[PDB]
């Protein structure tokens, strides 16, 4: 079976292989064709095309044959199965034969089960074209570090599901039902009982739990599910309010804060952090450098090439006319006309709207005609007037003829099809960004577009394996869920029917947005929480492995083609400004670029102002006036509270102005803030004391004068000089990301006029579904969807968020962008039919290409493209030391932890005596610490084993469980205490730990049996907690993880002043919520509930954070509009039938600009952690950091336990010879080339031909890094006089005893440890 003269081999060709790789399309539009329908039910088409299957079937089983014989199978090493793609190929071609085997046995197996292998036929594709292999290879590759956050991740879910097990196990199951025997009622969102009973008339009935029961901490795997709901933040409100129902309000808001800050916003913090290191790390190799290299020459080329073309200024009709042409269609006033005029394009056509008076719809009729003939005009001119052949050579200038024919496209196809009239010719706009050539942001915007269309067949092959793998999981979803979602209410829009409704829903997702609502459909699909849920693991799959493998996608592209051309463009810079500038005749380096680089390399009264306390005691009073603004009701006007205030805010205002005065009387003519403050609250005091009346509707201009009061807060950041600092870096980086919000906006608002194009007045629907115009909706109707059937109005409404103007298209755009609520917005956009007629469900199903081609745009390209340039242009925040510690910098500097480091173990008894060596022995030497381990590993299930409604010998099985574990921990405490000595324990903070959980534990189960009565108002619950944290001591057998954690709270702790901002945005915006919205009367119905409002201080908080984890904000923005109702305020007698009027159009400028600017705080809370850990996330093992340097610390003590000496010569070579190699020698290395590094290495020499520690280390270090050392002589010693005033320079408090330990001088006259062997 090795038979050789294969003849097949050479089949293996050219022609063959792009056959199969048409087979495999057609397989894919096969597949693509499909329709499931509910029950046995087959359309004529899937009957038709099930008559194909055997083609395909043959086709590929013929590929196995003719691979498999002109190769191996196995044991021949090159063999078929050796490859990886081949092995994959024959499962599918192996399903392909079986699963076509059940007409001879009837499928009497009854698999249902294996056509399902089907789905992977796409990815043949990728087997095939070895150009996508190649691709799909390197992105895989950029994700390996991603697996030790998800293991971080894991645990966090895991940590947040025991204690979810401990808290809410079973208090989920009694929801409120109306008394109405027989028929229950309920609310239509559950309400749950508890303690909490019932509100009303309401009682206390059984339920299942939230979602159909599926939302539940019921098992572990029901918390393990939910817990990772609430951190892909989906829905993490409504298991909050949830709780808050069954429990009460008071506790559950420190569960699911924490979720939500530590498992989803430090988790993306972790994951740009290690992303962001990784792409640092791989820009840099050496097939990156060099393909990098070949665009910056390919740039010097086209850039001296223009400037020599500039030397073509050479000066009966082919000459005479078509001179001045040329002359004229160049000049500077042409270019100036064209933008000009297309700048009135772009303003025409912008300001159609729904039900324009009937003049403008002629106007511009006109106006589409007479631009469009003036720019084919202008276009041939350059044409005819400048020659065909030499006419694509510009790039807009290709452009501008593509945008010419296609709306030439245009206006024919509106004359042959009125109607939909995507109008592109908004498109001229783009010319707009050409006026960017007269700044100096040109260049930075040239590179980035020269390094995005040369990497465009790696852009394109990258977009396209994104596609095929939303194929392959929309044709898994068809397969597990096709026509399974035909519900009794009616099948949800969210299908996986047809294809072009997987495809939409696997989108969404991806995107991750409702995700939760499309799982409960998935899970009630097969089952219910039953048999059906094991299918909550397609969602899993696809909402993890898809919001990090399309982040790492979208972040690769904008990182690597951002820095491309942030060096492209320090390249010009460096030469047409340094190098002609001087052959014609750091400084402010990023830490990116700083660490790529090392990469690569491998009146006289009023003066007495000042007191020491009045700059200082000023700050005590604006922080307790930002204090006494939380404390305000919004909704009791005249309650005691509020007058205690105001006279508050009579003192804070006078102590304002009296400080105001004397600094203006000091300063003459940010204070611009204080002026602002002191003239509001004057003025609204003055024209509050003095009449209050006779002036129109006045008493909301005193209620909105005092909105200026919230910028109280605002005045720390002056006086704060580090506030301010900050404060400052925010603001350079929004000016970094200026010339790329410029582009943002202009490309958003294109597609806010297709939008408004493509939607304007379609947006319009009947509340009776029958009738579909305005002319029918009149009238009343029956309701009977309510299951009610109760006569309601027919009203013609908007759907809220619509495309009917250019503000509404920009509105419902950036709604959109954000993310929340575009379903609904694209379910609105396919059920659309004409103007001024409602819909019809899932019509004009290709609108939703417009959704795809959005979010390929906004929020997966630019969005990263944001974040990829505050990542590269991030400033060092205090860097003023003399150029930066110019010889010594982060990884030179911080290696120096030498001044540390000297201690060892010290822990062992040193008394040879019987529990000195019998206890400290047992417990070192593990047989003692694996045997701990494992309770450790054993205590870790007992805690998920928790369950509800237990059989009853099962729940005391886990209570004595839970006391022997408790007792073994116990025991582990005192038998360390006595092995280790009562000071030497307290003193490892993990035994302090142990300690802290064991005493917990035992006090529990002390607490929980008899002998103290439950009473004295306590709760005894909490302990709980110190039995679920055991499970943090599997995080000590960690060291990945651990590093991390501690690598990336070390520089949380670093920035206590970048998240006081945070808190200064989420305090200012609570404050204006309070006062504006305060007062909104709650209806459940709406979105202002008594969960959702702000009618305090904490709850308007909760609103903000509710909001900036992007949950429905959109809607509580459109229940906090204006004309809503108004709290009764049981304090006035008047404005009760009046003042309907509690809301304000204020909310979209509230909530849009909050979105804006937490999005954004947040974004460089972010990049000031990662840019501060920049060097731990770039490490390698070529470069040394301290990662390697604690190595030498764990050799010394175990092969020298010299302690400040004893080592003579031996411990070196029994030290470098064994130990990894970014120290130096290792083990594979004991040779010659150990002895040419060692004669590098030169040191003194102390009692018994010994050494010390540290200058060991220094040793290793410099002969590792190469820091100022020579080969030799005096010149080694001159260099270390250097390196001695570097380490002052940069360490003053070393003393000459440590310092000259560190610097210990190796004169020639003296020899060395290191020319001893040498000689
Ligand atoms: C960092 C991570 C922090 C994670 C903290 C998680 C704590 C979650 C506690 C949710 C409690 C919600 C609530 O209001 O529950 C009220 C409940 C009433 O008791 P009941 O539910 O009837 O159960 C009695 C069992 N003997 O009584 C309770 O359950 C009271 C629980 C009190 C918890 C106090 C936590 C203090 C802070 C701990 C930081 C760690
Ligand atoms: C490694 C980590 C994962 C380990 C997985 C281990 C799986 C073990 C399976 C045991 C099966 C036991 C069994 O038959 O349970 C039946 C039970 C019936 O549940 P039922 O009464 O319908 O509703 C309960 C609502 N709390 O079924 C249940 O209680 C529900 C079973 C599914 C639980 C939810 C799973 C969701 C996905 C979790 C992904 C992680
Ligand atoms: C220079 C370019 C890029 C921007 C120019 C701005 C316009 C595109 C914007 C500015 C304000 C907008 C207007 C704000 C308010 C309205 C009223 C509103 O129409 C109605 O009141 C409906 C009933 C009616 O037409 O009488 C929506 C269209 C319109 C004119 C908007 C159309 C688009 C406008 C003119
Ligand atoms: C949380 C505190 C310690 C932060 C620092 C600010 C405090 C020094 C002061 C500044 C203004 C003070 C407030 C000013 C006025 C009042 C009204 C005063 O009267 C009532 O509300 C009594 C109502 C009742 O009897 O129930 C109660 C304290 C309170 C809220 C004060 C609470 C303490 C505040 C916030
Ligand atoms: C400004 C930069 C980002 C250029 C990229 C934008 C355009 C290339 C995109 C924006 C939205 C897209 C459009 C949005 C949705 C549709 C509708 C879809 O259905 C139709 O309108 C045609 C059939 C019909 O409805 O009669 C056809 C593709 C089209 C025009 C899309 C084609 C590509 C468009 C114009
Ligand atoms: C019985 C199990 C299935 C219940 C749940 C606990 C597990 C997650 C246990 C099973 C065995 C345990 C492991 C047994 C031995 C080791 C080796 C050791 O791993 C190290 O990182 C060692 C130090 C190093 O080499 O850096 C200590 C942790 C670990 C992985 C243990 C971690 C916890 C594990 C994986
Ligand atoms: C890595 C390994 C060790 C996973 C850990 C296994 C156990 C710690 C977990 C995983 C599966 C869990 C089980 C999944 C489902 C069920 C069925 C369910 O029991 C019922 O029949 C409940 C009925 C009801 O609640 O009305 C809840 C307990 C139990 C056995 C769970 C108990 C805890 C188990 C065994
Ligand atoms: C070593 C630690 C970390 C885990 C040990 C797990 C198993 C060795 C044991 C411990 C408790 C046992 C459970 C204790 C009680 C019950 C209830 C029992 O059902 C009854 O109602 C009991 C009827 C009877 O026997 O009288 C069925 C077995 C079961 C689930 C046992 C199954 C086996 C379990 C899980
Ligand atoms: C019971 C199952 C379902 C989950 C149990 C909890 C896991 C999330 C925990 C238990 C043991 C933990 C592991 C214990 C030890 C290690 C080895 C450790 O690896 C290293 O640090 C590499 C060695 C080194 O470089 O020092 C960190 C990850 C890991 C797998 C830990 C990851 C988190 C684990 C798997
Ligand atoms: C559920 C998760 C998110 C919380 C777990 C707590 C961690 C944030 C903290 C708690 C205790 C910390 C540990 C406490 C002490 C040390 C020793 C210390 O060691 C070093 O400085 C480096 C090694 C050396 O040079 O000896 C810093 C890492 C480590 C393991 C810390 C790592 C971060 C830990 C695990
Ligand atoms: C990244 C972090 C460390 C920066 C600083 C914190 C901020 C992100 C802010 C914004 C959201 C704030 C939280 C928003 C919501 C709440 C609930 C709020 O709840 C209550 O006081 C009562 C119960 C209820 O909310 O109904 C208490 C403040 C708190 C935890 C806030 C604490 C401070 C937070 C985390
Ligand atoms: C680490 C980093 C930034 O991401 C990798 C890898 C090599 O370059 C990538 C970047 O994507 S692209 N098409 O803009 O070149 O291109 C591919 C080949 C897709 O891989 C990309 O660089
Ligand atoms: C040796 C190079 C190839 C590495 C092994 C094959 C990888 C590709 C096959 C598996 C792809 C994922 C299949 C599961 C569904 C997404
Ligand atoms: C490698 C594991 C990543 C995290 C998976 C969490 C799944 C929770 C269900
Ligand atoms: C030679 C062209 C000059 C262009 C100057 C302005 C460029 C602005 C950045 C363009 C980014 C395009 C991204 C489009 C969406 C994928
Ligand atoms: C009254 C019509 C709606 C007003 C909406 C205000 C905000 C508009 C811009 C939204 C963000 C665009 C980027
Ligand atoms: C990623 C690109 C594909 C996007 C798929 C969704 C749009 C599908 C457009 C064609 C819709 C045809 C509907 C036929 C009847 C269901
Ligand atoms: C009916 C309760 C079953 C519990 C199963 C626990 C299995 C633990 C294995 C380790
Ligand atoms: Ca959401």
């Amino acid at each position: 079976n090795i038979v050789r003269k294969y003849a097949k081999k050479l089949i293996d060709w050219p022609p063959f292989e792009y056959m199969i790789l048409a087979t495999i399309i057609a397989n894919c539009i096969v597949l693509a064709l499909e329709q499931h329908l509910p029950e046995d039910d087959k359309t004529p088409m899937s009957r038709r095309l099930e008559k194909t299957e055997p083609y395909f079937i043959g086709i590929f089983c013929f590929e196995a044959g003719i691979k498999i014989v002109a190769l191996g199978f196995i044991f021949h090493k090159g063999s078929y199965l050796r490859n990886g793609w081949n092995v994959m190929d024959f499962i599918v071609v192996l399903s392909g034969i079986l699963a076509t085997a059940g007409t001879h046995f009837n499928t009497h197996v009854d698999l249902r089960t294996l056509r399902a292998v089907r789905v992977l036929r796409p990815l043949k594709l990728v087997s095939g074209i070895p150009s996508l292999q190649i691709v799909l290879k390197s992105i895989m590759k950029a994700m390996v570090p991603l697996l030790q956050i998800g293991l971080l991740l894991f645990f966090a879910i895991l940590m947040f599901a025991i204690i979810g097990l401990e808290f809410y196990s079973g208090k989920l199951h009694r929801a409120c039902f109306m008394n109405n025997s027989g028929i229950l009622e309920g609310f239509d969102p559950p309400h749950p009982c508890g303690v909490q009973g019932c509100p009303a008339g309401y009682e206390c009935k059984d339920w299942i739990g939230p979602n159909d029961g599926i939302t539940q901490f019921d098992n572990i795997l029901f918390a393990v599910l939910t817990v990772f709901q609430c951190i892909t933040m989906e829905g993490w409100t409504t298991v909050l309010y949830n709780t808050n129902d069954a429990l009460g309000a008071t506790w559950n808001w420190l569960y699911f804060i924490p979720l939500i800050i530590i498992g989803s916003f430090f988790v993306l913090n972790l994951v740009l952090g290690v992303l962001s290191g990784e792409f640092a790390k791989e820009r840099e190799r050496v097939e990156n450098r060099r393909a990098f290299m070949k665009l910056r020459r390919q740039q010097q080329i086209e850039r001296e090439l223009n400037g020599y073309r500039a030397w073509i200024d050479k000066a009966h009709k082919e000459r005479l006319l078509r001179i001045s042409i040329r002359h004229m269609v160049k000049s500077q006033v042409f270019y100036w006309i064209v933008l000009s005029l297309v700048a009135l394009n772009t303003a025409c056509v912008a300001i159609v709207h729904h039900n324009q008076p009937q003049w403008l719809t002629h106007l511009l009729y006109y106006a589409e005609f007479l631009f469009l003939g003036l720019f084919l005009l202008e276009m041939s001119l350059k044409m005819y007037g400048m020659g065909p052949r030499l006419y694509f050579h510009s790039s807009f200038n290709c452009f501008d003829f593509g945008v010419t024919v296609g709306s030439i496209f245009e206006v024919v196809w509106a004359i042959f099809r009125p109607g939909t009239s995507f109008g592109i010719s908004v498109l001229r706009a783009l010319r707009l960004l050409r006026i960017f050539k007269i700044t100096k942001y040109w260049a930075s915007l040239r590179n980035l577009v020269v390094s995005l269309m040369s990497s465009m067949k790696s852009i394109i092959s990258l977009l396209f394996l994104l596609f095929l793998f939303i194929v392959v999981f929309a044709l898994l979803g068809m397969q597990l869920f096709g026509g399974r979602f035909n519900f009794n209410d009616g099948t949800p829009s969210a299908n996986f029917d047809t294809f072009p409704a997987a495809i939409m829903t696997v989108f969404q997702i991806l995107t991750g947005e409702d995700w939760n609502e499309v799982m409960y459909n998935g899970i009630r699909s097969q089952g219910g929480v039953s048999s059906g849920m094991w299918s909550a693991i397609y969602f899993i799959v696809l909402t993890l492995f898809g919001n990090y493998t399309l982040l790492n996608v979208f972040l690769a592209i904008a990182v690597d083609n951002l820095a491309n051309a942030q060096e492209l463009t320090k390249d010009e810079q460096e030469e047409e400004e340094a190098f002609n500038q001087k052959h014609a005749l750091r400084h402010h380096m990023s830490v990116w670029e700083q660490r790529t680089s090392q990469l690569r390399k491998h009146r006289a009264c009023h003066y007495i102002v000042n007191l020491r306390y009045f700059e200082m005691c000023i700050l005590l009073v604006i922080a307790a006036s930002s204090i006494a603004l939380a404390a305000e009701d919004p909704v009791l006007t005249n309650s005691e509270r509020n007058k205690v205030l105001r006279y508050f805010d009579y003192v804070f205002t006078g102590v304002f102005t009296f400080e105001m005065v004397i600094k203006m009387i000091d300063q003459g003519l940010w204070n611009i803030l204080d002026f602002v403050v002191v003239v509001g609250a004057l003025v609204a005091f003055a024209l509050a004391n003095a009449l209050g009346t006779n002036k129109g509707r006045d008493i909301k201009t005193i209620k909105s004068l005092r909105v200026l009061r919230v910028l109280r807060p605002l005045k720390t950041i002056k006086r704060l000089p580090k506030l301010k600092a900050v404060f400052d870096c925010v603001v350079t980086s929004l000016k970094n990301v200026f010339n790329i919000l410029i582009v943002y906006k202009l490309f958003m608002f294109i597609f806010a006029v297709i939008a408004v194009q493509l939607f304007k007045g379609k947006f319009f629907y009947c509340t009776d579904s029958s009738k579909d115009t305005e002319k029918e909706c009149i009238g009343n109707y029956v309701d009977h969807e309510k299951n009610k059937m109760e006569v309601k109005g027919r009203e013609w409404k908007r759907h809220e968020f619509h495309y009917d103007n250019i503000i509404w298209a920009l509105l419902t755009l950036f709604t959109v962008s954000t993310g929340e609520g575009w379903p609904q917005v694209l379910q609105h956009s396919v059920d659309v039919t004409e103007e001024d007629r409602g819909p019809s469900r899932s019509n004009r199903m290709e609108m939703s290409i417009f959704y795809v081609v959005y979010f390929v745009v906004f929020p997966f390209f630019f969005v990263n493209i944001f974040v990829a340039l505050i990542i590269i242009t991030f400033q060092e925040q205090g860097d003023k030391m003399m150029e930066e510690c110019s010889l010594e910098k982060n990884e030179r500097a911080c290696i120096d932890f030498a001044i540390s480091a000297k201690p060892l173990t010290r822990y062992m008894p040193q008394n040879r005596h019987t529990f000195q060596y019998r206890v400290w022995h047992f417990v070192v030497s593990p047989s003692f610490e694996y045997t701990i381990m494992a309770m450790i590993a054993l205590n870790t299930v007992v805690l998920m084993m928790k369950y509800y409604s237990a059989p009853c010998t099962y729940e005391l099985a886990l209570k004595y469980l839970n006391i022997a574990f408790t007792m073994v921990f116990s025991l582990e405490c005192v038998l360390k205490v006595i092995a280790f000595g009562f000071l030497n324990y307290f003193r490892d903070t993990w035994n302090i730990f142990d300690f802290i959980t064991v005493i917990g534990s035992i006090t529990e189960i002390i607490l929980t049996d008899s002998k103290l009565v439950n009473t004295s108002g306590f709760n005894m619950s909490f302990l709980k907690l110190f039995r679920a944290a055991r499970l943090i001591k599997l995080l000590r057998q960690g060291y990945t993880i651990r590093i991390l954690l501690w690598t990336f709270v070390q520089s949380f702790k670093a920035l206590p002043y970048v998240c006081l901002l945070i808190a200064m945005l989420f305090f200012i915006y609570a404050i204006i919520g309070m006062q504006v919205f305060g007062n909104i009367k709650l209806d459940e119905e709406s979105h202002i509930n008594r969960h959702n409002n702000f009618r305090s201080f904490f709850g308007s908080l909760m609103l903000l954070f509710r909001s900036a984890t992007g949950e429905a904000w959109q809607e509580i923005m459109l229940s906090c509009l204006g004309e809503k109702g108004c709290e009764p305020d049981t304090t006035a007698p008047s404005g009760q039938n009046e003042n309907e009027r509690c809301g304000t159009d204020l909310a979209y400028v509230y909530f849009v600009s909050f979105i804006f600017f937490c999005s954004f705080l947040m974004l460089n809370l972010f990049v000031a952690v990662i840019m501060d850990n920049f060097e731990y996330l770039t490490r390698d093992s070529s470069i040394l950091g301290p990662h390697h340097l604690d190595e030498f610390v764990r050799v010394w003590a175990e092969y020298d336990r010299a302690a400040c000496g004893r080592i003579h010569y031996t411990e070196m070579y029994e030290m470098l010879t064994l130990m990894s190699p970014p120290l130096g020698l290792g083990k594979r290395c004991p040779s010659k080339v150990a002895y040419k590094r060692l004669v590098l290495m030169n040191m003194p020499v102390a009692e018994d031909m010994t050494v010390h520690f540290t200058s060991t280390l220094m040793a290793l270090i410099r002969t590792a890094l190469d820091i100022k050392i020579a080969k030799g002589g005096a010149d080694r010693q001159q260099l270390d006089s250097e390196l001695q005033k570097e380490t002052l320079a940069i360490w003053p408090h070393l003393s000459q005893k440590m310092l000259d330990l560190l610097v210990p001088m190796p004169k020639a006259s003296d020899l060395t440890v290191g020319k001893i062997y040498a000689a």
